[PDB]
């Protein structure tokens, strides 16, 4: 039933965008976001419906890995598909905003290292990816529920073609496959090997879109930029203070005693992962520009912080 108001026809085409103050219209603006993508009928709007608000209530009451963020990355997604919209395929274009609004689905707000090193059941289910993989069997599970399956209408080949899409860049959500990824990807920009009709190539450029999306927060206006680091620094200290409990000291980051060194923390983080993948994505896909000047201009922001 819901519709959008015409202010933001315009400026949810922005890269800067922020859904922030939009609350109860973020499941519509998903919905409008799917449907200027691949058109009004790319998904029967009862099944798309349903699976939203199966997918929203499967985000937990954590400080940062929220509903909320798993809108602000499908929108990132959408701006980058808009810009480049002839690069990628239909069924591209479908399934990546689907992957985007569940790639953190069912998130606890621990990291992989701490499932891990505190052997949690979600950890000896997955070995490398924990979570991740955690989030791509969620999707899954969801699709599967009563008149969920937004994908049924699409054919046999095609519909395993969707669920591998969604799946690789799930996965590639996680920041300690992104360096590699990041890696091959420059090699191949700069030897001038890259080619975008080669499958293994696509998957690459994919999966630095997914990274793109997942670390939007630094490209948006300094002060959400600065109001979204409080969310997620509220959940690392969360997880440093159960560290803490079971007697192992937790790295800086995750220490709610050291505030202080956030700043220094951010422009590390900026410089070593932020940019460079900015940058790689501007090389690759030009029209995303805007992204890597916003970043340059949260990390001087950062700077001053420091100084
Ligand atoms: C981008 C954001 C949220 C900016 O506030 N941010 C930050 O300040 N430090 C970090 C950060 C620091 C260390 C590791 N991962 C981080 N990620 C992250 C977490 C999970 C999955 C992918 C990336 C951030 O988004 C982030
Ligand atoms: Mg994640
Ligand atoms: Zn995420």
């Amino acid at each position: 039933q819901f519709t959008l108001p015409v202010r933001l026809c315009k400026e949810i085409e922005l890269f800067h965008f922020d859904i922030g103050p939009f609350e109860n219209m973020w499941p519509g603006i998903f919905v409008y976001m799917v449907h200027r993508s691949c058109g009004t009928s790319c998904f029967e709007l009862e099944k798309l419906c349903r699976f939203i608000m199966s997918v929203k209530k499967n985000y937990r009451r954590v400080p940062y890995h929220n509903w909320k963020h798993a809108v602000t990355v499908a929108h990132c997604m959408y701006a980058i598909l808009q810009n480049n919209h002839t690069l990628f395929t239909d069924l591209e274009r479908k399934g990546l905003l689907i992957a985007c609004l569940c790639h953190d689905l069912d998130h606890r707000g621990f990291s992989n290292s701490y499932l891990q090193k505190f052997d949690h059941p979600l950890a000896a289910l997955y070995s490398t990816s924990t979570m991740e993989q955690h989030h791509f069997s969620q999707t899954v599970s969801i699709l599967q529920l009563e008149g969920h399956n937004i994908f049924s209408t699409l054919s046999s080949s095609e519909y395993e073609q969707v669920l591998e899409i969604i799946r690789k860049a799930i996965i590639a959500t996680d920041l300690a496959l992104y360096f590699g990824n990041r890696k091959q990807l420059e090699e191949m920009y700069q030897t001038g090997s890259l080619n975008l009709n080669n499958q293994s190539h696509r998957d690459r450029v994919i999966g630095l879109m997914m990274t793109a999306c997942d670390l939007c927060s630094v490209t948006k206006l300094w002060p959400v930029t600065k109001l979204t680091a409080n969310d997620i620094y509220a959940e690392f200290w969360a997880e440093g203070d159960e560290m803490k409990k079971l007697g192992i000291q937790p790295i800086p980051m995750m220490d709610r005693d050291k505030k202080d060194e956030v700043p220094q923390g951010q422009l590390g983080f900026y410089n070593a992962v932020a940019i460079p993948c900015y940058t790689t994505l501007t090389q690759i896909l030009p029209p995303t520009e805007p992204l890597l000047k916003a970043c340059r201009d949260n990390l001087s922001q950062w700077e001053k912080v420091i100084r």
